[PDB]
């Protein structure tokens, strides 16, 4: 008993490294993505996923926001060796659980 949860809050990008299974360019709008950047979870931000798919194929979409856990370990602030690993060697197999907290518009 579940539902598919959308993006636009806690959303995870699971992909099997089949097709695509990551996109992203991390560090564009953070230093790394993942972090702790100022909150009790994490806090992924980002350019979010490729133009072409890839990430986006893995649904990790969304440029610059807060994850809970990354490549499925919680970025708790981690970042160092799990959640910025995450972020570089993703594709393999991703599983992200993001929590939605940006502040700008989608474009401003």
């Amino acid at each position: 008993g579940s539902s598919p949860p959308k993006p636009g809050d806690i959303f995870e990008v699971e992909l099997a490294k089949n097709d695509n299974s990551l996109g992203i360019s991390v560090t564009v709008l953070f230093d790394k993505g993942g972090v702790n950047t100022s909150v009790r979870h994490g806090g992924i931000y980002v350019k979010a996923v490729i133009p072409q798919g890839a990430a986006e194929s893995d649904g990790r979409i969304h440029k610059g926001d807060r994850v809970l856990a990354v490549n499925g370990v919680s970025l708790e602030g981690a970042t160092h060796k799990q959640a910025v690993e995450t972020l570089r060697n993703t594709g393999q197999v991703v599983h992200l659980l993001l929590e939605k907290g940006q502040s700008p518009t989608s474009k401003e």
